[PDB]
């Protein structure tokens, strides 16, 4: 009994279900085909992805299934978020269709471009490496998209590697932005207070996350542990490859002060520079 909106509705029979996508995990996703995404184009395919209820679901899960429908609506389009591209609604169970990213999440797409030979970081999967340009290149990508969000007064609230997605074209798409504690600044740890500002601390993260190929933050700390150490002015060191620019970047961005750490504005002005200066050569 969820009303009907035609500006998103496709039916059930234009959407064809292929494989999941996911690996054991939260609520489902798989690949379909869409036909006549574009009115302007009725006739073309389109691949795409849809989440839906698991079997074991409640109606708490179908709650926040539709909240996240709603608010994708409101966030609008951007190249550098995981867009909705439309939904099933009347007919039978809920589908919430969103852009398809073939290369999977940041921290897989990174892990796989790994140097064969590194003890430190192995490569699980050998895809081709990354130049530091393309790295530089990616912080500034989900930047952008952050930057994007927060002007629409959307604080993601769990930004990080794995939730960014990647396309064919190596797009950087901000995932989840509509629904651990490694990512979050102090005063979210504490006092639960979220802000944009928390948003940045958290990118700090994640550019770290990028500059070690998708190593997992603060190796070997306890948890339990962590709060007293951020207090106390630990920040994690500057991965092997990362400039000293980019760390101080790094750690301008986990201020511990929120009113002092830069903006998604600054970062993204700040990244867009140092993509042109930086060389693909290595
Ligand atoms: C449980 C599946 C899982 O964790 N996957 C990770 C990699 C695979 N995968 N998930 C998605 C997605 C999605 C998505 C993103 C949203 O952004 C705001 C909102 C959604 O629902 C409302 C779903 C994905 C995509 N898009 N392409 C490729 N693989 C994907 C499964």
């Amino acid at each position: 009994e969820l009303p009907e909106d035609p500006r998103w509705e496709l039916p059930r029979d234009r959407l064809v279900l292929g494989k999941p996508l996911g690996e054991g995990c939260f609520g489902q996703v798989v690949l379909a085909e869409a036909i006549g995404l574009d009115k302007d184009k009725p006739n073309r395919v389109t691949k795409v992805a849809v989440k839906m209820l698991k079997s074991d679901a409640t109606e708490k899960d179908l709650s926040d299934l539709i909240s996240e429908m709603e608010m994708m609506k409101m966030i609008g389009k951007h190249k550098n978020i995981i867009n909705l591209l439309g939904a099933c609604t009347q007919d039978g169970p809920l589908y919430v269709i969103v852009e398809y990213a073939s290369k999977g999440n940041l921290r897989e797409y990174l892990q796989a471009r790994r140097p064969p030979g590194l003890e430190y970081s192995y490569n699980p999967s050998p895809e081709e490496q990354l130049s530091s340009k393309d790295l530089v290149s990616c912080a500034y990508q989900v930047a952008r998209g952050m930057e994007y969000l927060a002007s629409k007064k959307c604080i993601h609230r769990d930004l990080a590697a794995r939730n960014v997605l990647v396309t064919e074209d190596n797009v950087m798409k901000i995932a989840d932005f509509g629904l651990p504690v490694k990512w979050m600044a102090p005063e979210a740890l504490f006092d639960r207070i979220y802000t944009h500002q928390s948003d940045v601390w958290s990118f700090g993260v994640l550019l770290w996350e990028i500059f070690t190929l998708g190593g997992s933050p603060y190796p070997g700390v306890p948890v339990e542990e962590l709060f007293k150490l951020l207090k106390e002015g630990h920040r994690m060191d500057k991965p092997s490859n990362c400039t000293n620019e980019l760390y101080m970047m790094m750690r301008d961005c986990w201020h511990a002060v929120p009113s002092q750490r830069p903006t998604f504005k600054q970062l993204v002005e700040d990244l867009d520079r140092i993509v042109a200066l930086t060389s693909n050569q290595e």
